[PDB]
């Protein structure tokens, strides 16, 4: 017997990533103008659009010679990366070392340790070069550990490179046609790499990205300028940064907008009950955003649009999907 | 612009449901005699087998005009048919009302009230017949409820028809070559789909089912008779029965095995920290059952062997891949 991969049939888990579904949506967006599309990277293995970045971060670490079975994977983490970067090294045989700050939900902290992962968790609330903080914690451990790479997201340029792909899934789905394309910014891999693809193809294609309230990223969008008083805690986990990361493409992203964490908890609330598709929070700020723009006249009726949903509700149940939760932070009545 | 279906581009929810991938194992079965493969229902849209079932069940009652816009779906769950009713429900805009037994964490009653189903929790240690057990409380609520249907999947023939695709994909994906199939049974009407379009195929196929500890399965399977000193309170969901089924058709099963709650539940953590498949309660339980049959010479260097992995590791959070509830049940120290 032989293995075909249009039967479905795999020889690893590193070839469910990518090539996810491109769903039409009509209730959610009843009343917009055009036609829209949700790009539903919950259908990776990982369930979450990391998956593509640490598959290609990891290849490209294997062809370079280094990583072998003991090697150690080190990364700064909110949880989806995390989740991934275990998820190969459980496969692979790796030691994978996770720091992650106290921002995300425990619910995060025991997925990475069901894979296997050594996780460190961090305050949040500290500054980007504050030892303590989760990105200072995890060059020390690569630091102090041979036989270590570290990942390090925010700055690899392979990260933007990995969506390079899903870019060019967006493109041959909508056969072309695509008009705009809406996407939450973290490190901004995903929407600099998508928009990377689709620029070549057609430069008219609007890039739109998607920025929390207490991020930095849509000033420095406007300003290139990094303004401290644009950054405060904020619950939205992976949209959004208290730095600037140099894997976001600033130049090919044509607007960024903000959205509420009420809003976007709300949001993705209403998508679950709606269309039944049971997303994270940032896909309720990709959807909220979605409604914002349109109200600011973005689309009209021949327009194409695909927004990216990262990941899947089943990682919120202690947040926007705990009812307690909601009413703790002022969401629900 | 058109919708492509090799191009993964859809126009409804309800086609991200079935064909789901076939994975080959080689770690976690390291040492067994043949190959396995693992088919990972965990990938349909409501990650889990019972996605199938719901669709199934659903269209057929479209079909028959017994269900439009404000329709009521009532179910007896214990979680994984409640969320894909629940999700069907709320992308047709049908009421969906699900009787749930507090033997289920609230991990999957919160999961089923954000897809906007009503929630009826039940209490777990009492008699089907009880007029408090969830399989009466749905009962009762379809009796009072005009324009609603009674999913009842324990005794709907439609549950085990819907799975003859199941089967027909195994066999596909396998190229005819599957010599073994192994499926937790709970309903059976997975494990008795698959049986009839494989046996129908190849008689020699050998079908094996995986049974718990307090369930009446495996004895009625090889007496034919319902033994109460078989039925007594167990901790995997989703396996197993205090009653009798329909839905399982025990004239194409060979044989029966049982797996205690404990090694199920060791083997699901070992599964996701061997393979990095995040896998929930009863692909533990399959897994274990696959040693225990090789370990009785079930199979050779020939073997073909499919293992059914139902739903996935992210609705066990608060159970096996708790580290606190695992030494609460004396699973490990």
């Amino acid at each position: 017997m032989k293995i075909d991969e249009s039967l479905n049939v795999h020889s690893s888990l590193l070839q469910l990533i990518g090539n996810t579904p491109l769903l039409e949506l009509h209730k959610i967006t009843k009343g917009l103008k055009g036609r829209y599309f949700a790009k539903l990277e919950a259908f990776n293995v990982g369930h979450s659009a990391k998956d593509r970045v640490a598959k290609y971060i990891v290849e490209d670490a294997e062809r370079k010679g280094l990583l072998k079975p003991g090697s150690t994977i080190v990364e700064t983490s909110s949880g989806n990366t995390g989740y991934s970067l275990a998820m190969i090294s459980a496969l692979r045989g790796y030691r994978c070392i996770i720091a992650i700050s106290d921002k995300s939900s425990h619910d995060k902290v025991e997925m990475l340790q069901a894979l296997g992962a050594e996780v460190h968790l961090c305050p949040a609330n500290v500054a980007p070069d504050d030892p303590r903080s989760y990105y200072e914690v995890a060059k020390r451990i690569h630091n102090e550990t041979p036989n270590s790479i570290y990942v390090n997201q925010y700055f690899n340029p392979l990260n933007p490179e990995s969506h390079y792909q899903t870019g060019r899934e967006i493109w041959e789905q909508t056969q072309g046609e695509i008009t705009h394309v809406v996407v939450c910014s973290g490190t901004g891999g995903t929407i600099s790499g998508i928009a990377h693809y689709l620029k070549e193809q057609n430069p008219r294609v609007q890039v739109l990205g998607v920025d929390a309230y207490g991020s930095a990223i849509k000033k420095y969008h406007e300003t290139r300028e990094f303004d401290p008083a644009e950054v405060y805690p904020y619950k939205i986990e992976g949209i959004g940064k208290n730095l600037i990361p140099t894997a976001t493409d600033f130049d090919v992203i044509d607007e960024f907008i903000k959205v509420t964490d009420k809003d976007a908890a709300l949001m993705a609330r209403k998508l679950a009950r709606t269309e039944g598709l049971f997303m994270g929070y940032t896909s309720g700020a990709a959807i909220q955003a979605v409604k914002q723009y349109a109200e600011a006249g973005k689309f009209d009726e021949n327009s194409i649009v695909v927004v990216l949903f990262a990941d899947h509700g089943s990682r919120y149940m202690n947040k926007i999907y705990s009812d307690d939760w909601m009413k703790k932070q002022g969401f629900i009545d």
